[PDB]
């Protein structure tokens, strides 16, 4: 809802704006979102008609919506003069919004170095927080704003501040893949081993993302390659599951340990066979890990391989001489798994390599019982040569399907 003043403001009609000013107008009238001219010449751009209206009482931090000021607005804008002048007539510099961004938390935002070397000058905090925990260098760190992230670090801006899931601003380069704020940070002394809420590292998010420049010099700074999440998870474990050959190599020539497994019991391997990473699965075979490690309910990674039909990860196993009659803990067979999940060209690999088709869980149940039940037709017609008949009765004790699955990996970086 503009009066004469907002118009003329807006515009650049500073021959109007003192018309209006010298018969009386007052220079704070707002309008329906609760702005002032001085919040629409900002906006607009209008120099002049800023030093005008500053010049003639206008109030400098009035808010609008979400408790916006003209220097905010200006800042967003990278309006460095009309910056400069609401800063000369006592705008805060610290001055914030309702989600608690200041006009240095924006021109991170925006890139504006020019504003944000403004605001520094003029004594802005260099490091106050939004309400999620955010410092001007954690909002440069997400939107990949190197020169005012320079900036900052050059005024002494805390490179080690935590948000409220504790993540620094290097947890946060490396997790929106700005590698160049990243690698600053850490030359400007950022700590390579800080922890968020749930124990992620800056060398876990690099290893899952395959940031090897990133995870080289996080190694290079000291970092551990052996620290786990809450789950148990390690940065190994990451680069496992995702494939990433070069970082799994890179880690495992740092140090790390082949044999550590989360809370649940999955080791590396578990993850490779999980995901069918079989050129992963042969460089944590030459470094050691156990081809029969069990997780807590007792699958190996060819249990694994089974359940989810990754035939490739199931040959591999297979030739490094994992045991093709492993048993879970409730007498799951590597067969059992291929049955309950459909695999017929599992089910035909695991017989040509000697697995038991009598073999029964502890509920007394052959692989062919199992994929009968569920309707693996295909299955079923396969193992039928090879199984001793049964007669199904409605006594029958039937396994748990959706229970006899293999642990799996869910934990994620907390944004």
């Amino acid at each position: 809802g503009l009066t004469p003043i907002h118009v003329a403001a807006f515009m650049g009609h500073l021959n109007i704006v003192l018309l209006l000013l010298q018969n009386g107008a007052s220079p704070d009238v707002t309008n329906i979102r609760g702005e002032t001219a001085l919040h629409m010449a900002a906006r607009a751009g209008q120099v002049e008609v800023v030093r005008c209206l500053l010049r003639n009482g206008a109030l400098v931090d009035a808010r609008a919506r979400e408790e916006q000021t003209p220097l905010h607005i200006a800042s967003r804008l990278g309006k460095t003069e009309i910056v400069q002048l609401l800063l000369q007539h006592m705008a805060h510099p610290d001055a914030a919004t309702t989600n608690g961004y200041t006009p240095l938390h924006i021109s991170a935002r925006e890139g504006q170095v020019d504003v944000a070397s403004v605001l520094l000058e003029a004594g802005a905090a260099h490091s106050l927080a939004t309400k999620k925990g955010f410092t001007p260098l954690h909002v440069a760190a997400k939107y990949g704003s190197l020169d005012v992230a320079k900036l900052l670090l050059q005024r002494r801006a805390a490179a080690d501040s935590a948000g409220k899931n504790g993540l620094t601003p290097l947890h946060v380069a490396a997790h929106y893949d700005n590698q160049k704020v990243a690698l600053l940070l850490l030359e400007k002394g950022a700590s390579p081993h800080a922890t968020a809420k749930n124990g992620y590292t800056p060398l876990h998010i690099a290893a899952k993302k395959n940031q090897m420049q990133i995870a080289s010099t996080l190694l290079n700074y000291g970092a551990e390659t052996n620290i786990v999440t809450k789950q148990g998870v390690t940065p190994l474990h990451l680069a496992s599951q995702e494939g990433h050959t070069d970082m799994v190599t890179l880690l495992l020539d740092k140090g790390a340990n082949i044999h550590m497994s989360t809370k649940s019991g999955l080791t590396s391997l578990h993850l490779a066979a999980q995901e069918d990473k079989v050129n992963v699965a042969d460089i944590l075979t030459k470094h050691g890990a156990d081809q029969d490690a069990h997780t807590k309910l007792g699958y190996t990674p060819l249990i694994v391989a089974c359940h989810y039909g990754n035939v490739k990860m199931v040959n591999f196993l297979l030739k490094q001489g994992a045991n093709v009659n492993a048993k879970t803990k409730n007498g799951y067979t590597p067969l059992h798994q291929a049955a309950q999940q459909g695999h017929t060209h599992i089910i035909n690999v695991l017989l040509q390599h000697g697995a038991k088709p009598n073999a029964t869980t502890a509920n007394g149940n052959t692989a062919l019982a199992i994929a009968k039940r569920l309707g693996y037709i295909s299955v079923v017609d396969t193992l039928k040569v090879v199984t001793e008949e049964v007669t199904t009765t409605t006594t029958t004790i039937t396994e748990k399907h959706k229970l006899n699955v293999p642990e799996t990996m869910t934990e994620v970086l907390d944004v």
